């Protein structure tokens, strides 16, 4: 059974990733990473050589959903109970008086000492970027503590409520301001602000406020969630409908002297690097480049499609704008000849094969911006958008991605001339999720049969030494792996209990800071993502 495999996997996590540092009185907390061969837990190395075991709860919210779903499908409540216990322990010990948790991009807990840590000295701050924590679980454990987190998050990350100047960073220990009662005055697109309104953090603000509305009927939270979503729609290009990654531009407070110094207070970084050749349209929010387009057309889209459906009638504008943007991205950026997206500016400018003429935020001089393959995360976006709006343009992208990914032909339309590859070797959990979405909307048996094949591939090739890994050579397994999440969604579908498993929004966590090299030097801006890419015998490079 796929269910038996996931049960064994979570048992393995609760064994090997657990607190082994406090004798017979362990905390319930878990290590983010485990070498599945030895059980060595993934460590962060601080400037004096001290090693902490990385326990970052924001990087365990897929695992929390896996544990809740496993308990729902198996009937064994022990996994749900442990997930609750971990949540409770964080509210009890790792929630500041302002409501913020010691988690996120720049804070975590050392499993050995159980103290909060700050791996980025200049950034001892709260940061969520495309995190999408499992607030449904948190509310069921402690609704007051969860609401305090969500309000404290907005309180710290909204720099100016009058104009909705937002920030990807928030300070700890701030007193509560006027919050949802703040007066608001809509500003024109790309107004200049100090705060950086990146949509990865914007995604987490919108999502959290929407969940506070869902659980506590907080109309202020909903008003500002929709208003913040609006902020990313208003500056979209009037002709193409493309964009945007942010709705403000950096306030220029100093004249730059070097292209390679890309600090935001020298002004919009895209205008510096592309302005001379491309004109005023070159703004950071308009740069439809790899990575940014995942935040916009994957993470933002999945969350807003589900939120739009949840809101019923007052969610119709959100659904329309979310689908409209996916149509714009398909119409301008997707190349059906080879399943690539073109790097672009939101005014419709193609940047395919453009050589950067100067250093800057988007690469060194001589960097070539290339079309990039459309991954299976976009197969999910276009599948779910098609279910809401059966536009052949959306189907075209889904069909192109699936074909490029070795899945065969999902058809000229749902159920029409379907020729899927039942011998596919694909083991991507994103493809499994997407096929389940195609199946749910169309009820075409071949889509779930293919999903079962991908599930079997995941177990055959990625279930290694009791953990899930993207390659058998990887040094560390991530306890937040989404392979078991996809397997549980498949089991839930086959058992006619899709609501047993939380909706997949493609959230994840990361930890970023200085990491000490063996020669004692500081490797700045090291991410745990990089540690999870290492194979056996590999080390981080300077
Ligand atoms: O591969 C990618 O392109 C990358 O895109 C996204 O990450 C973005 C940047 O690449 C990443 O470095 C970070 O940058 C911001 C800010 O733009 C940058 O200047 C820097 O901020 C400095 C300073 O480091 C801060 O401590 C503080 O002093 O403010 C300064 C400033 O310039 O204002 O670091 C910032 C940050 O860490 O947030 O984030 C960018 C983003 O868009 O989030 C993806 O997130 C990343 O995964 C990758 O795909």
């Amino acid at each position: 059974d796929r269910l038996t495999v996931v049960k064994q996997y979570v048992d393995n996590v609760l064994n090997k990733a657990s607190d082994t540092y406090h004798g017979d009185k362990p905390s319930p907390l878990l290590a983010d990473g485990v070498d599945p061969r030895t059980g060595q837990q993934l460590e962060w190395i601080f400037p004096d050589g001290r090693r902490a075991v990385l326990s970052n709860f924001s990087a365990q919210q897929n695992l929390m959903r896996v544990m809740s779903g496993l308990s729902q499908l198996s009937g064994d409540p022990r996994y749900q109970k442990r997930a609750e216990d971990i949540v409770r322990y964080h509210f009890q010990n790792y929630q500041d008086p302002s409501g913020l948790l010691y988690w996120g991009g720049h804070r975590f807990v050392d499993l050995k000492t159980l103290q909060p840590e700050g791996p980025s000295e200049k950034e001892r701050v709260h940061e969520l970027k495309n995190a999408y924590p499992y607030y449904d679980l948190m509310f069921s454990v402690d609704s007051d503590a969860t609401a305090r987190f969500i309000r404290g998050f907005w309180n710290a990350h909204v720099y100016d409520w009058r104009i909705l100047e937002t920030s990807r960073h928030g300070e700890y220990g701030k007193p509560m301001g006027a919050l949802w009662e703040s007066k608001f005055e809509q500003q024109p697109p790309f107004f200049a602000t100090k705060g950086l309104s990146f949509l990865n953090a914007g995604n987490d603000l919108i999502y959290s406020a929407s969940l506070l509305y869902q659980h506590q009927q907080d109309q202020g939270a909903l008003t500002w969630a929709k208003r913040l979503a609006d902020q990313y729609v208003l500056p979209r290009d009037a002709k193409t409908g493309l964009g945007v990654y942010q709705f403000t531009q950096a306030l220029k407070r100093e004249e730059p002297t070097d292209d390679a110094d890309t600090h935001s207070w020298f002004g919009d970084r895209a205008q510096r690097q592309f302005g001379p050749e491309f004109g005023p349209a070159a703004l950071e929010g308009n740069m439809m480049l790899k990575g940014r387009t995942s935040t916009l057309y994957s993470e933002n889209a999945l969350m807003q499609l589900q939120l739009g459906k949840d809101l019923g009638p007052q969610g119709q504008d959100l659904l329309k704008w979310t689908v409209d943007g996916l149509k714009a991205f398909a119409k301008y950026a997707y190349n059906d000849q080879d399943n690539t997206f073109r790097p672009m500016i939101a005014n419709g400018q193609d940047l395919s094969n453009y050589t950067l003429p100067r250093d800057g935020y988007y690469g060194k001089k001589g960097t070539v911006l290339k079309p990039y393959k459309a991954g299976n995360e976009f197969l999910i976006s276009y599948a779910r958008a098609y279910a809401i709006d059966n536009d052949p343009l959306l189907w075209k992208v889904a069909r192109g991605i699936a074909n490029d990914q070795g899945l065969g032909d999902i058809g000229t339309a749902p159920g029409k001339e379907v020729k899927v590859n039942m011998d596919t070797t694909n083991s991507d959990p994103y493809a499994l999720f997407a096929l389940l979405d195609l199946y749910h909307a169309s009820q075409v048996a071949d889509y779930r049969k293919l999903a079962e094949k991908i599930g079997d591939n995941i177990i055959k090739t990625r279930y290694i030494d009791g953990f899930f890994m993207a390659s058998p050579d990887r040094q560390y397994a991530d306890v937040d792996a989404i392979e078991p999440y996809a397997l549980l969604a498949l089991e839930a579908s086959l058992r006619n209990k899709p609501q047993a498993v939380a909706p997949f929004l493609n959230g994840a966590g990361f930890t970023e800071g200085a990491y000490r090299m063996d020669d004692g030097s500081a490797r700045v801006s090291t991410r745990d993502n990089e540690l999870f890419l290492l194979n056996v015998g590999e080390k981080l490079q300077p």
